[PDB]
């Protein structure tokens, strides 16, 4: 398991292995960082956002979101009082990829959806 403080640290070591392959603002970042996703994101943005959910093995090449798999994974990404919280997020959002076609969208819309049914403070690396 992880602890809050290996937590907030592990956002910024995720995002170091992706923000490199992307052209992005840092006040993008910053707003995905407290979970406010209340803005258009340009494709950089959203592919962004798949290199992340990519790292953490809850989606495939392709975008789709992996419900059950992501499951198995919240231990190794989250801590314990983020828990419940993402359990609740991803049966919520497991089928909002399926709505879109190409991938890059599919994963943001995942992710946007996690920040709004988020019932807590919701962070992104």
């Amino acid at each position: 398991h992880m602890t809050m403080e290996q937590f907030l640290t592990s956002l910024d070591m995720i995002r170091s292995g992706c923000a490199p392959k992307f052209k992005l603002k840092t006040e993008d970042l910053d707003r995905l960082r407290v979970g406010d996703f209340n803005f258009p994101p340009s494709q950089d943005l959203m592919c962004y956002t798949k290199c992340v959910a990519l790292m953490a093995g809850t989606v495939n090449k392709k975008g789709e979101f992996n419900a059950p798999k992501a499951l198995a994974q919240l231990p190794h990404l989250v801590p314990p009082e983020m828990m419940e919280m993402s359990r609740k997020s991803v049966e919520a959002c497991r089928d909002t990829h399926k709505q879109f076609k190409e991938s890059c969208e599919r994963v943001y819309q995942t992710a946007k959806c996690f920040s709004e049914n988020a019932d807590g403070q919701f962070m992104w690396p």
